[PDB]
């Protein structure tokens, strides 16, 4: 079966989201983004594990599944959706593994360790993914971003990682944010290599 090549993991889903709302969101986004490859819905079903905070999407075609990987990081009800292959996915012969389209405004959640990867610590815990992304985007467009959540409670842990499109924005964000006081917290903004364990 092509079935594992027609399914995607979606993490960090909004609390209380229904399977139908998730399906409507992705079917509409696929059509609006020009990713859908025929009339009708590309997403057939959604299974939510509400307790563990993830969903699986099932698509009608291998190719539309691949294109939907381009939605990684899309904001849905304030949250950056983490879109991933199933762990047992294996590319089929002759079928592409990576998406061929770009979705304007969608920022990847995949932030690899790299020279200019930034750590941002001390963020107020009431800021959602969208608001932290907006804070960072004020300095320049992002290539990648993730805000770290507690996997049991879903609450922000108050620190994030990001990578700017322009490597030179990195030091501008550091200058603008490092050491800023918010309540009892003080932002630490530095390249993530500096304080990694």
């Amino acid at each position: 079966m092509t079935r594992q090549a027609r399914r995607l993991y979606v993490g960090n889903i909004p609390f209380g989201i229904t399977e139908e709302a998730m399906m409507d969101f992705f079917n509409a986004q696929m059509r609006l983004g020009g990713l859908t490859q025929a009339p009708g819905n590309p997403v057939l079903a959604v299974q939510i594990n509400q307790d563990k905070n993830f969903a699986f999407l099932e698509f009608r075609s291998v190719d539309e599944t691949t294109q939907a990987m381009a939605f990684d990081g899309i904001i849905f009800q304030g949250q950056s959706l983490k879109i991933r292959r199933p762990h047992d996915y294996q590319p089929l012969p002759g079928m592409s593994e990576n998406p061929s389209v770009y979705v304007p405004g969608v920022v990847s959640t995949v932030v690899p360790d790299s020279a200019h990867k930034l750590f941002i610590g001390g963020l107020p815990n009431y800021l959602n993914d969208d608001q932290v992304k907006e804070l960072l985007t004020s300095f320049g467009p992002l290539k990648a971003f993730n805000l770290v959540k507690d996997s049991a409670t879903g609450l922000s842990k108050g620190y994030a990682f990001c990578e700017y499109v322009d490597i030179n924005v990195t030091d501008q964000a550091i200058a603008g944010l490092n050491g800023m006081q918010l309540g009892d917290k003080k932002l630490l903004v530095q390249r993530a290599s500096v304080g990694a364990k």
